[PDB]
């Protein structure tokens, strides 16, 4: 379980901004994140790394669920907000988050 | 395997063609191009040399660089290729590094 704990300990760390080169800005919501981390998972943000990065304000309401399925590999899916993530995941070219919501089944 | 285990075997593909890395270890000549973030996780040492400063490159004494890509293969992938001619230089270098998990390996083979 050595990579289980790696990746929980990155979690913890971005809740806490440590060693995130990464400032994510959202409608008001600002996220800090790791660059290796979110190219592991988006397309979108492996194009767009070459500071401080914002984001569509549609998307405040669901950004956190999509950033802790990056390092959880869990997306909070639910009936209600599905469309709004798949959408989201689309755009930010996030290839497993789409593949979820599309196969989601409630 | 995992979630977990696909982002690591990412992450360690990234440092292994320097992508995405923010920390540059020159061990004595030869570099290693690695993420502070995953050096944290595993050494004190290193969340030490990333906070009490050192500007960019990490420079390192040269002793360590026979084992060193070892020692950083097992962070990246939890497996230190812990051999019966390098246990020793190995073990050694995590007490030296601070890798509290690289040295109960050593110890327990």
């Amino acid at each position: 379980g050595h990579s289980v704990r790696v990746l929980q300990e990155l979690n913890k760390q971005r809740e806490k901004g440590q060693y995130c080169d990464a400032t994510l800005d959202v409608g008001g919501l600002v996220f800090k994140a790791h660059w290796s981390v979110l190219a592991c998972c988006s397309h979108f943000f492996q194009r767009i790394y070459g500071g401080s990065v914002v984001l569509p304000a549609g998307f405040a309401e669901i950004f956190g669920l999509l950033l802790d399925f990056f390092y959880t590999g869990h997306l909070a899916l639910t009936s209600g907000n599905r469309d709004q993530v798949l959408l989201a995941a689309k755009e930010l070219r996030v290839p497993e988050a789409v593949e979820l919501c599309q196969s989601f089944q409630p």
